[PDB]
């Protein structure tokens, strides 16, 4: 001895309130300890709680660990630990937690000019698995009467091709997502747009005494807007002008030349299109080798 008896896997959903219970034979009766295995924290009666959800009751033979207000975090594997004087035996058991569908892109507001194909992705996590769908207004997306829409569902995501976009398909769109639990829904913006959007983490990733490589990442439109050339403007700290150099077409690097060593240099970057030019990226500072 000590065995553990009884320790069984749980299923709560979010909010709710679940209770762990542990059971250990033995001789001497072993001393019962919660151990949650994401971050080894320990649990014993008494031993309070920080944000007071937690608490732990019962030492000997049988401990129940209760959880009220249940997080996702809360989610994954508890130890148990049955330890008398002779004297050890641990045993797992996993809490599944359950909760409606959930919105997790990084992005809902989209851009692209008239005329051209763009993705639109939803992303969704629940448990268990939901049922994704694109709707406008109150119409499921593709509708019948369309020919530019398709989706395209993976599981966790689902894509709403538009391709090519006209007027009317900007606007507000729907993504709704359904489990036992409940239906949730987020909404979704495609904006008619002009310039590039801001171009971002510039680097130098090449310097010496004269010249410097740059490297940036493109302004992500996801194809709705065009990019003809990227504008890198220059500028020594102490002085007026700033010094132009264009990239070759779409290149995200370029190369700088013509520079004073042991110099400060501020340095931004905007993309350029047919309507225009869009807002630099953040000014960074570099300096330039010493002779
Ligand atoms: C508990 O859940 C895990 C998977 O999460 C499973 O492997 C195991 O058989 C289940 N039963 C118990 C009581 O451990
Ligand atoms: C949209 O996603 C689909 C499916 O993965 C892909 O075939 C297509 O090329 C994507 N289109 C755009 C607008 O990037
Ligand atoms: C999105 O669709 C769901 C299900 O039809 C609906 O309940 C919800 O109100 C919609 N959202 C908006 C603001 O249209």
């Amino acid at each position: 001895q000590p065995h553990i008896i009884q320790l069984k896997n749980e299923t709560t959903y979010e909010n709710g309130q679940v209770t762990l219970v542990c059971d250990a034979e033995g001789e001497p009766i072993p001393e019962i300890t919660w151990k949650r295995a994401v971050d080894g924290f320990t649990f014993t009666e008494g031993d309070k709680s920080l944000d007071g959800r937690i608490e732990v009751k019962g030492q000997h033979g049988s401990s129940s660990l209760h959880i009220k207000d249940v997080k996702l975090s809360d989610s994954g594997r508890y130890d148990c630990e049955a330890a008398s004087r002779i004297g050890g035996h641990q045993k797992s058991m996993y809490l599944d937690i359950e909760y409606a569908p959930k919105f997790i892109s990084n992005q809902t507001i989209y851009y692209s000019w008239e005329g051209n194909p763009i993705n639109i992705s939803c992303d969704v996590k629940s448990n268990p698995p939901a049922s994704i769908h694109w709707r406008r207004d109150k119409l499921v997306l593709p509708a019948k009467n369309t020919t530019n829409l398709k989706t395209y569902s993976t599981g966790r995501k689902m894509i709403l091709e538009i391709a090519p976009t006209s007027d009317n398909d900007f606007g507000r769109y729907n993504c709704t997502a359904t489990n036992h639990i409940g239906t949730r829904f987020q909404e979704y913006i495609l904006a008619l747009a002009d310039v590039p959007s801001s171009p971002y983490g510039v680097k130098i990733i090449e310097l010496s005494q004269t010249t410097a490589k740059v490297s940036f990442n493109k302004p992500d439109s996801h194809g709705g807007v065009p990019i003809h050339h990227y504008q890198v403007d220059v500028k020594e700290v102490a002085s007026e002008i700033w010094k132009i150099v264009r990239s070759h077409g779409v290149q995200t690097m370029v190369v700088l030349n013509n520079l004073e060593p042991n110099t400060t240099y501020e340095i931004r970057v905007a993309a350029v299109n047919g309507k225009g030019q869009g807002d630099y990226s953040k000014i960074e500072i570099f300096q330039t080798l010493p002779v």
